[PDB]
């Protein structure tokens, strides 16, 4: 009964780096939480980022289940995490009060290797751009380096809709 | 009932390196979903590749037991995850948006080692020419390098049959 | 029956070097606690600190969540460990009468790299401002090098509320 | 209930190197099943092989239990593997179609050594010879260096006694 | 019911490294089946060998105990791993076909080293001349380097009594 | 059920090095047993010895608890091994056939070290004098180095007072 | 007479990482010639670049001495390298064919070691900006990345005055 | 004496893998040689390759200098190799009877390396197609994989002039 | 005057690993003695063999040079070390008592190394077939594995010539 | 003039193991006496030995000079040490009182090795035979294992010839 | 001109190790002055000791030369160092005022090595008696343990002759 009353709260936890082990537990959560009920499902982020392809996994993931995701915001969140953070939609995007945010273009036969690399930041920039409401031309800008944002600067940037203190706050 | 009920998915995570470990695990997951019912199986696979005969093995376990098998690409399908991907018909061969795709002729007495390098890499190439409809003249062409193909491009090739985003697309 | 009873002690321990791990293990206990009951919960804390984003999520956690939280400080609090002991209110914070308390300014391109540093040194101090009552400039000052406070200097600076030695200290 | 209904399957499953751990594993499952019912065993192999006292113990232990034993080839097998294959009768030998074969001398006080080493191989090219039906002069002469064949080429050898793809292959 | 069926069995596996820690999972697995009842006990043995003083204790709690003990060597029996075999009853010491068995004389301030290993060396020398039927000068003459025995040279040695293939070979 | 039975034997297990963490694994399973009935403990010691005071603690617990202490030796039991068998009283101290017996003086600023060392080996040597019925000035010069003796040695030097073969050697 | 005929050369290689150890050799040799006579001295450059204040040395050596200073580009002159070869007056800058340039702003208690950085930054651009007659400007913007330059680029860029192939080409 | 002898012979050893301490000893014999005549110079070249822009150095100081150079390939001269046996004239390039001979294209934020990767490749091809008589297009086709030609290939191709084993050869 | 008279008796030792190195300094040997006179110079050669191409250019070397060489074979000679001895005519080839020889075909993007191995296996095989009057056919046969040669077999192989045990054998 | 009257004593030191690098330069200082005069030389031989090839390289350079040479053991003389001590002849072969001695069969695909063990260890049994007058069957006999000898008895043994304290010894 | 004037002193220091490369230097300093003339020579010996057969070949040296030998003691003489001071005559042999002096018994196929050390230990002990004036019995007795020495206990136990602090000391 110990995880029970846990998997009740219908909330995971996506603390530190992003990897296919992670992507692995994180998955096989989001799907048994679906096969009990269509109630929503709230995820705590707090990540550095990580794996490229394992962040795509989670981000699709929380598209591809039935259920509604409300993401919050905690400590950071940034690249790969920032990838699964803007999953869910605009209204469903929280933050607690210390938290950073950082988007950035990420590291990755060495002209397959770039193509690729490129084409990633492509498909990255252009996820930003469509969750966040800023123009593609804008985030591939200030992508150009480490970009690290407050809560409230993350808020004005259009990556945090509401920034919270308390449980309310998610009404 | 942690398990019990995601076993009731029928869903088997093919997330990671393929390697012995892995094949062991997902035959003995395969073989219990088996046991159970002919209801068909879904397998999400996130994998840059790994050992050829563990991938070989995966393949063939899918083919050897009585339930169809669906596959789900996610994050990317490389080398030998692709010869796991291609293991499932062509209609129940599906991806999520963000999905990249990669065939190569893989790595593997030089006399000895060198044959059994060219007899792998025909049994591979041939092995996705009947998959995805293509020339075996054609895959042993674009296998010549690092081939990496956007999930679109894996669509027009053959490999990816449906890109889906959410659950009633596998419908 | 083993952590049964445990639980119904409504008690957190948190005891060595604060990290993502040590943050999502705690944000567990909570979670779980919450969902029991709103009655009151008691979190010891022995930490000489460590991962800033890790303390700011448990920090933010307990004010997050509906019951109120008590602090009982042992052994010693510092850097990281100071944030979370601030997330209770005033009258909730508590010491043992063995602990001493440590505030600085924490360790964490090069230009990115610390103007990121500088933002977080002024918001932690405007943590320490707001919770203890002191000026950000007196805490600014006082947190330029490792600044060690016994018990009563702690309760004097206004960290610690209350020296307890017994269990009806907490009352 | 998670491993009950894989009893209930009666499969073992031989994945990796062989050495005293997995013989120790393997016999166990054997001496279980054996303990349960008469009923045959199916066996899946996938080994490169490994360390040919732990290959003696699981081919004896084979041939000493009550039940018969079914061997399924996958992957690959080879060495001490071909040994734990050739256990079983001929009638009972499988294989999966992406599966390739490899018989050699194994390797293994320098007088003392050689003279283990010459009878070893003597041992185990006559256990060969027996099981395929192959002279021991022809299975002498051909494993002088590292043989490896097809799975086709298994069959016309005498290893493999059918290649199967689906279940009802096994009938 | 995993391990409660294979408790009936009355069956115990020494494979591997004989050291301290073997010794004891051996011990308790022979003190657990005597507490149950004074049936035989089967024990396969796969070593080649290890520390003298934890092949000394297994030795002398096979006959510590009440139930009698069978002795079944396969793959390979060698050094400490003899001193364990030899403990059961010639009656009672079997072979698989595929193993050979090994006899030396062991390794192990100087001075008191030496007679330590002189004494060693005579205690075992003398517990192998006893159990063989052979005197112990032929014993001390064939130990003095390697002395390898195929199986059934071992059972003319009067190490094996019985080489056995089937299951009705105990009888 | 798999320790259940092994508890209603009454055997302890000391195999190996003496550290502190066997010391408090033995410690726990001696105040069990106590607190089960106030029946005869049999302990089983196989050791070369090791930590000085983790052996202290075995010993004196041994002393401590209300039941009946008898000690088997078997393989080697030797220093701080001996400290520990020397706790039981001379009629309840046994011995496996197979087994050596050491005792010397332990190894252990320089002027409060030598005091020490010099306290330890005194205390020790008393120890051993009252426990065996040999003279304080005999263990002294005994002790000097490595005094191993043979079972029937340690028997008339009067560490061992029964050498047992089997169960009812126990009676 | 082996050096003598290479001193009478007044030529001096600086070959490889731009280092402490590197720079007092030739401090050594540049004083060396200065005291010989006020010939003309050539300097080869092959370097990556390295420790920043040892290029500053070198530079100022080169400009300290009375002798007028050539300096030969070749392979690659890049970072404190470039620092090296702009100490020549731009009529006295050569380059061999196969040679490429770099410019970029090197890395080096965080706000100290970033103030220090920058100034450092703002020292080298000024240093680079009198030397190739660019402005302050047009460096500061064009070595915010790794700047690499073809021999021809390097030339335009006013880096390099002549592209010389042969030994007269310096006349 | 030793060396002086030695200098007579005005000959170069270039044996081993090309880096920049290499380059510089070569150097300074080749600025060594010219200051004592105007006499030819025999270079002996056995070199896998190495350091690029070390042997770009080392083949721009060949031209540099006023003597002019043979070379003469020994064993293998392949990549940075080949780059110091072309700056002599076709003319005077001499091999060995037992020297094969390679050219390939050598491997070298992603973006501008990626850049420079192209550009180096481009000058070495467009270099061994000047001093071969090949044409580009030719030299940039052959170079795609490791291109490995015997010493009478290497004649056909350009890369050597003439095959020669005494002495007289050189004439 | 050290080596001045250990110049004069015109020896060269080739002792311990062929590799670059030793070909640089056997090179510069040679090149030293030819430069002084016409008159023979004797090589004595201890090794197990090395680097192929740098026993190419030493082989080479000694056909290139003016001067009649002699070997002489001590202690063993072996792979590349053959190759180098095998430069000599074969009346000049000596050998002392306590030498053994050995040829075999030594070891070396898999399909072009096997290439290359290929090629320079039938080199060194043709060279070795030439020199000592054994066809190609039986060199072939022979180099299958490693062929030991005691001194009186090399010499009727055709490798040695004469064994020498004083100094006016080489008269 | 330090090595110049150290010279003029023609003594030879072989101090340490025995490897090819001091065979090269005991081969080097041989050879240097040898062409000064045909005076003799004295050797003192302190080798524990080592490698077998070196040890006989040394031994039959000192029959090849045509200076006689003097052997006089030192500290400890063994194994392939006294491989090189027994190549001078028995008149002048001579020992220090302090000194020991040591024959034994020396250490060195498995079939190939074991025969050069076996006629490596024959050659030097022959070796040691012929020159200290023992039968073949007696050196093989006592080599069997490491056969240590006190100097009185190597000189019974016939390694030593006469034991001498002083110059006038040597006579 | 540096050790011209060393030379002439006739000094020998043998400070530090007692090791064979420490031998061969002594050996070849003591046969240089021997060679130059019959005068006195001084050996300075600050030693700890280290290897047994060096020590041997030291003290050999010193009594197999020609000149007298002088010893001074200083700082520490133990072990081998003993053995190399104990080489000179009783007359000859003074120490420092600040040296302590140490005999023991040295450490070191164990029944072999257990041989060798016992021979070895009364071969050193009968050294150390002859030149004492302690009988061997006493020697023996002394030396079961590290046997510590002041200066002027080494005086008495006829190890040290004189205790000196000036040069006329010597006289």
């Amino acid at each position: 009964i110990l995880t029970q009353k846990l998997i009740d709260t219908r909330t995971v936890l996506i603390y530190g780096e992003i990897n296919q082990e992670l992507a692995e537990d994180v998955s096989k959560q989001l799907l048994l939480l679906e096969s009990i009920s269509n109630d929503p499902i709230t995820i705590f982020i707090n990540s550095q980022g990580g794996h490229v392809e394992a962040g795509d996994t989670i981000h699709d993931m929380i598209k591809f289940i039935k259920p509604t995701v409300k993401v919050v915001g905690t400590g950071w969140v940034a690249s790969a995490g920032i990838t699964i953070y803007l999953a869910a939609e605009k209204e469903n995007r929280f933050s607690l009060p210390n938290t950073r945010y950082m988007i950035h273009q990420p590291a990755g036969e060495i002209e397959i290797e770039a193509k690729e690399i490129i084409r990633m930041r492509e498909r990255i920039n252009r996820l930003i751009a469509e969750a966040t409401g800023q123009s593609y031309e804008q985030i591939s800008k200030d992508t150009d380096r480490d970009f690290w944002l407050s809560v409230n600067e993350a808020k004005d940037y259009g990556i945090v809709n509401e920034i919270i203190e308390n449980r309310d706050g998610l009404k």
